[PDB]
């Protein structure tokens, strides 16, 4: 109480603390963006995480009926075993075939030679047959001749 | 009565202050972790969609051999499929030959026919033969012994 006593200590002071409540509004400011952009951010990113939720869905049914399916018509692809084997039952049928019916058919070649000689020597056995009647003739003929002339010895004949 | 009743004032003035810069510095303590906790949200968000995005990729291509494994497998079913034109082909016209045999078969028993008749016939026309061989011998018997009994009768000359 002396004249002078804590003269601007107090009001130029006063403007110590006024000017730092200035700034912790100013950044608090800062901040309150950074929050608004950031928590911005997780609106997009929230957003894409499902648009991938999603593509990798379709994914999951596309690789499975394209995985099982190669299964399904790859039972298609064992019956490879009856679609072969049958190259064992079949070049069997036909190679047999063609084995024993080439020859059955030199049989009948080999016959038809003996019809063709057997048709000869009943050819000539019929040959043979007149061919020798005919001596026959001759000899009935001479046989009538010797009749007559030993007919007329046992009588006539001076 | 004024400068006892002066330093009095400007507390006031520095009371409302320095509650404002407390007050003020849990919004901006709240504040700044809020931005803090989004930023955490975020850069980790950021993360499952590159997880996602990558992984997208691998399905990606196990879908795609996953196709080209059940056409590579399809081209398969259009050949196994094109044996069965052979193989028909193969059931059907082979039977054409066990049928060609029936052909064979028929003429190897027809021959044997025409071959044992012939065989038969042949044996009468020997049959037969040996009659006339017979009958004749009878004949030069008879010739022979009748010039002979001419040959007696000539005795009447000497």
């Amino acid at each position: 109480e002396d004249k002078e006593d804590e003269v601007a200590d107090l009001k130029q002071d006063t403007e110590s603390l006024q000017k730092q409540l200035e700034e912790n509004q100013e950044e608090l400011e800062i901040v309150g963006n950074m929050l608004r952009e950031e928590q911005g951010k997780v609106d997009q990113l929230q957003k894409r995480n499902v648009a991938h939720q999603k593509e990798i869905g379709k994914l999951r049914a596309e690789l499975g009926t394209a995985q099982r399916n190669l299964e399904k018509a790859d039972q298609l692809l064992k019956r490879n075993s009856q679609q072969q084997n049958q190259q064992s039952l079949d070049m069997r049928k036909l190679g047999e075939l063609e084995a024993d019916l080439k020859e059955k058919d030199s049989m009948v070649e080999s016959l038809t030679e003996t019809i063709g000689i057997l048709r000869k020597e009943l050819e000539n056995e019929k040959l043979k047959a007149a061919e020798n009647m005919d001596s026959f003739e001759k000899l009935s003929m001479e046989n009538e001749n010797l009749k007559e002339k030993i007919a007329h010895y046992r009588a006539q004949r001076f």
